[PDB]
């Protein structure tokens, strides 16, 4: 919907669970995180790509994130 009002909003709540639900193997949208795409989140998403790429892949079952 909205970059400050939806990606934004996320991006907050998400930004202390995105560490805790990887070190736990949770599925997180990182994609919303990209939206807004940061100079730290480059080398962020390089080890959170393929963090969810097998913790979503084993998560997708019941939910698909939150």
């Amino acid at each position: 919907m909205d970059h400050s009002l939806n990606s934004l909003n996320n991006f907050d709540f998400l930004a202390r669970s995105f560490a805790r639900m990887h070190a736990e193997g949770r599925p997180v949208d990182i994609l919303a995180v990209t939206g807004n795409m940061d100079e730290e989140h480059r080398t962020w998403f390089c080890a959170r790509y393929a963090w969810y790429c097998q913790q979503m892949m084993q998560a997708r079952e019941l939910e698909l994130e939150h």
